[PDB]
């Protein structure tokens, strides 16, 4: 059978949480199939259907600075690392579902927040009043799955198919960071009181949600040079949104104001402290082998503190 193989450095480094997929766009599909074959099996998907699905998903990501095809594959790799470090915790359908959910989680992103869509009065804001872009991303995923020769789940039973699309829907919705705060609090309480039960489906859902947030935020868990350079792409989109807010006659939050570029280092600290560190802390409590994500995140926090202190 046709197993995908990577050069030695990638073969070894792809196993590590802090792996960067590199600047060679044309290797990213092969990298994803490699991860599916090792995470799921060579039999999970028909290679011809999977390759066709991947290339349709790629085509439906836009040429935006951050919310692009590279982000999709980067988020799928973090999930690969979590699944490979927690072999026995996840079902066959979950391993299939979650890598696909990650690849598809920002399909057709325009580089704008749900907030900006609401203030613009975008049609999608009327179709989906909450988790606006996330319901769109799930919609695009179902659209692509329904293209001729793109149904990678065709060999699942009716019930297994409904289950995997339900895993994907919940996983993609959970990437709405507005939903992350409450989800982590609940997981924090369930862990502390000892009521967390991975046989409770509503509990698994919450844990998959936190994994999605962790994979989505995984830029902050890279080596400093990757984290620092990704921050430029993230802020390029924030500043364009801020520009579009000013065009609507609305002063944007400082994070999106390119006039307030001086405030970015302190804004990063807040994000690490309010979002990233709590996310990887709770994830590490629930799934101990994901500790390297927390360790790498703490290292990047310390780098941003150094930027503030003029040490860079
Ligand atoms: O660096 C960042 C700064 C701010 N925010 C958003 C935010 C800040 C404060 C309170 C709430 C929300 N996110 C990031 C970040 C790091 C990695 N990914 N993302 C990200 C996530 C979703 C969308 C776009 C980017
Ligand atoms: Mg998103
Ligand atoms: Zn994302």
């Amino acid at each position: 059978l046709m197993q995908f193989t990577l050069p030695v450095r990638l073969c070894k480094e792809i196993e590590l949480f802090h792996f960067d997929i590199g600047p060679f766009e044309n290797m990213w599909p092969g990298i994803f199939v490699y991860m599916v074959h090792r995470s799921c099996g060579t039999s999970c998907f028909e290679l011809e259907k999977l390759c066709r699905f991947i290339m349709s998903v790629k085509k439906n990501y836009r040429r935006v600075p951050y919310h692009n095809w590279k982000h999709a594959v980067t988020v799928a790799h973090c999930m690969y690392a979590i699944l490979q470090n927690n072999h026995t915790l996840f079902t066959d359908l979950e391993r299939k579902g979650l890598l696909i959910a990650c690849l598809c989680h920002d399909l057709d992103h325009r580089g704008f927040s749900n907030s900006y869509l609401q203030k613009f009065d975008h049609p999608l804001a009327a179709l989906y009043s909450t988790s606006t872009m996330e319901q769109h991303h799930f919609s695009q995923t179902v659209s692509i799955l329904q293209l001729e020769g793109h149904n990678i789940f065709s060999t699942l039973s009716s019930s297994e198919y409904e289950q995997v699309l339900e895993i994907i829907r919940k996983a993609i919705i959970a990437t709405d960071l507005a939903l992350y705060f409450g989800n982590r609090k609940q997981l924090e309480e369930m862990y502390q009181t000892g009521s967390l039960n991975l046989n409770n489906q509503s509990h698994r859902d919450r844990v998959i949600g936190l994994m999605m947030t962790a994979c989505d935020l995984c830029s902050v868990t890279k080596l400093w040079p990757v984290t620092k350079l990704t921050a430029n792409d993230i802020y390029a989109e924030f500043w364009a949104e801020g520009d579009e807010m000013k065009k609507l006659g609305i002063q944007p939050i400082p994070m999106m104001d390119r006039d307030k570029k001086d405030e970015v280092p302190q804004g990063q600290l807040g994000f690490y402290n309010a979002v990233a560190i709590p996310c990887y802390t709770t994830l590490t409590q629930i799934l101990p082998p994901t500790e390297p994500l927390l360790k790498a995140c703490r290292d990047n926090l310390s780098q941003w503190e150094k930027v503030i202190r003029g040490e860079e």
